[PDB]
């Protein structure tokens, strides 16, 4: 028993709300919120943008040191760094920027990071603003992760667009 409320059970491990990741991450303080991340880490906009705002830039700051030790993530790929004041961990993970010409093939590799967490609040990788269509990455999602992982949707079209034609 975890304390995620409101969520439709999709699979055996997977649950969907519409909902706003930021706000859920601040109720809930989980132990592993995802971010939608760049291999530069750079927390501009979409979840990112909004996850790092609400960390007043200290995500930014942290993200900075972690590049200059280790140099840029590769796509498909994660780190793990603090979740400062919105859960225990934040796990950055790089889904394909469809919007910069990157493969989509990848963004099976980047839900496997997933797979080395228990339970995670995420959102649909490689969506919004990095161009993807989300009913893929819900898909993808759903026959890659085995972890438990609740995915939060903040648009109420999409949400009920991706419930609807769930198979
Ligand atoms: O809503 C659209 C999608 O879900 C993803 C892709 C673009 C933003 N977005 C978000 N998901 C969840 N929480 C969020 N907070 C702020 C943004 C956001
Ligand atoms: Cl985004």
């Amino acid at each position: 028993v975890n304390s995620f409320s409101g969520y439709l059970k999709l699979t055996d491990n997977v649950y969907i709300k519409n909902a706003d990741i930021v706000e859920e991450a601040k109720k809930v303080k989980p132990t592993v919120v995802v971010n939608a991340a760049n291999v530069y880490l750079k927390h501009g906009g979409g979840v990112a943008g909004a996850l790092n705002k609400a960390t007043n830039n200290a995500m930014q700051v942290e993200s900075d040191d972690y590049i200059a030790t280790n140099g840029p993530l590769k796509v498909g790929g994660s780190c793990v760094l603090s979740g400062h004041n919105l859960a225990k961990h934040c796990l950055h993970v790089v889904g394909p920027n469809v919007n910069k010409g990157e493969d989509i093939q990848l963004l099976k590799s980047a839900y496997e990071n997933f797979n080395q967490h228990e339970v995670l609040l995420a959102p649909l990788l490689s969506a919004g603003i990095f161009g993807a269509d989300p009913i893929h990455s819900l898909r993808v999602c759903v026959d890659t992760v085995r972890t438990n992982v609740y995915l939060a949707v903040f648009d109420k079209n999409l949400y009920d667009k991706l419930v609807s034609s769930f198979l």
